[PDB]
């Protein structure tokens, strides 16, 4: 279970991190599969390997520790999680919750998150951006909600509302920023459903998910968003459609993480630009 | 906690039987903000969970109580302090109290909860008698019964036919109508959201389209255990919120306690 | 329980290889009341799970049965591992990965399922052509945890999980042997169980596009697919799902077993005739 994402352990982590950077992040960023470029476009960046943060959850790419990247992006102080924690890997809820709660204590007000997702909605094209305006947390509706277990009152209430989980204003900004910069056509809003994974969704599953009103499906993001909303961090989340969900069993096309990565590699640049440009126009600061 | 097997349950029940001579025929579980009923129990014996060895324990200030006594002439055991899965309680922990009830002699379990209203015909404060449920966690491999079956209590694969006893439902409705609040009472399908997050509009829309009428984070697990060991079940949701479907878009507590008393009043007796 | 990693799976496969010379190319898993196939295995060696170190235990003890079925080398799991029993992912995964290491190329699985699809009759066979892994979607996918690279990829696709050629072959065999009318193809949804499905659940599952519902199969199929074993799977419809909450009709396990046992011989025949027509090099 790693370390309990309670106030004491989170504070310890936050304070260790604070000793390692003068950057007080206003904006937290989680990069999805193949969506790292943004990470590297951080200016005046301090890079802190997860291995170098005591009690911070560990995730390697393959042997390599993920990184916490502090710096600025469009003149805003950010912390970027380079390497997220997917539940299908077996990570505990505390493992996934901790980094977000650390972000909260560090000063993060807005969490921006990307993921690679399958396009269920038939109108989606590979490489489309689907801003999450809502989600369906299949694991959470089951008994696998990241918040299951004693509530950490320090961070939030027992029964978080997920009413405006995907801040409608952030979404409006994101869309406008896409519109103004010539790629509004790539931008949709929709419902992301979490498949715990790690299997890609069968055609029957995709068909069911689509009929449930899901637009994109992936294996991440919702738990982080839940933790985020729980502790009052505003969320903006986008899915890169990295595969068009196959709805027919009588089909050649088979999802594969490689093509997901390829699609991510191809759209990483535009998504980075989009993110930098959204960040530039974030209010309150 | 401790496996809700016949031996561990037998022990907790035997302890309790040393603490009271009330043999309940009716078990009552009150939901969120309900349970203004535990007050109206006559000649009650309040037994704090803390006092019972191996009994699951509730949650600052308000520790749990097993309230024994009489309601509308009938012997009851009320659970003041309910155990929700989102709290991280084990299957055994949630099953044990229900099986203890069984050993203590409970024949009918009456359950109330606070639920979100999915069905668009529902209004705040409506009562939705459960006539069926969708056990999302159960289908998704978090069925309270997962693990070695405790054969002493019930069969490996319990059917959930008539799980919400139709006769009890008929009676509950008749009593509501006879008491001038029949118009508040609906019947419908309760779906369990493991929680503890409230349901997103997308989730509610999906739940509605799944044929769900109300959603909450309790009840089904207890009901499963009750049905498993042959306890008849009556269960009702107080609609305490009307679910929002699109992102782009005390009074009752005592009425319910009254309703329960009046139902119990009319419950058949051997 | 031991991790279904390559080391543990090898150890088991080797210990089994010390007890039998039969290199199985076909793995068979029998469902509720359907183990009549285990009897038809010729030149057979029966290896109680108990006789296998670190092999999952289930019950009399379960058996790995090695031998010949329609001239093809098979290994049959007499006694499978159901998640509703409390078994770990590793417990379910390991036997399938052991089969992989023993040389299994095709996994044929049966199960007893509730018939959701309203055109299904009791005792029908519904060949699985796809599945809805409700536990899987809900974060109880058997593969959750470190990926075992020796066996498979981190994110297995499940597109042709129910090998369409095996399905075609299964249907032709049924058709030519007089019981094609018994045979359907459909979507199996896993109810984690062990409760039978409520009428509202059944109604929901049906509307989700599910034809049959059971509490097994998907996890082994997923592990099989993950390690590149080809899968054929069939639900025996051992009960017609009750969608009506006012109905007196209800599932009864004794009836489920009876219905399965009644059909086991035909199913055995079918599996044998399928295996007989499997292409061989
Ligand atoms: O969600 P992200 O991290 O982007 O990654 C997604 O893509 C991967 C498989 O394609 C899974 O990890 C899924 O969750
Ligand atoms: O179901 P009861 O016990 O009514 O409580 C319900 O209300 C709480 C949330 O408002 C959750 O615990 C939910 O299950
Ligand atoms: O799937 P098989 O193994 O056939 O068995 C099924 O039959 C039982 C339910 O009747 C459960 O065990 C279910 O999994």
């Amino acid at each position: 279970e790693s370390v309990t994402a309670n106030i004491e352990n989170v504070k310890k982590v936050a304070h260790h991190i604070q000793k390692l950077t003068s950057i007080v992040p206003e904006i937290g960023i989680i990069c999805g599969s193949g969506l790292g470029k943004l990470a590297d476009g951080v200016k005046d960046k301090i890079t802190i390997p997860y291995t170098k943060i005591p009690n911070f959850p560990q995730t390697s790419v393959v042997g390599h520790s993920g990184n916490l990247i502090f710096g600025t992006l469009s003149g805003r102080k950010v912390v970027v999680m380079q390497g997220r924690f997917h539940m299908y890997e077996g990570y505990s809820n505390d493992t996934v919750a901790l980094p977000i709660r650390v972000m909260k204590l560090l000063g993060v007000k807005i969490l921006m998150v990307s993921n690679a997702a399958g396009g269920l909605n038939r109108s989606l094209k590979l490489g489309d951006f689907v801003i999450l305006k809502d989600h369906i947390y299949l694991p959470g509706l089951g008994l696998n909600n990241i918040l299951v277990g004693p509530n950490q009152e320090a961070f939030g209430t027992r029964f978080p509302a997920l009413s405006n989980a995907y801040d409608r204003d952030l979404r409006k900004l994101a869309v406008q920023v896409a519109e103004e910069n010539g790629f509004g056509n790539l931008v949709h809003q929709g419902v992301y459903v979490m498949n715990g994974g790690p299997c890609y969704e069968t055609p029957a599953e995709c068909t069911m998910l689509l009929n449930m009103g899901c637009d994109v499906v992936g294996m991440s993001t919702i738990p982080e968003v839940v933790i985020a909303r729980h502790c009052g961090i505003q969320v903006f989340a986008v899915s890169l459609v990295t595969n068009i969900s196959v709805l027919d069993v009588e089909s050649d096309l088979k999802p594969n993480h490689e093509e997901v990565l390829a699609t991510g590699a191809q759209r990483a640049e535009l998504m980075q630009s989009w993110f930098e440009k959204i960040i530039e126009k974030l209010p309150k600061d």
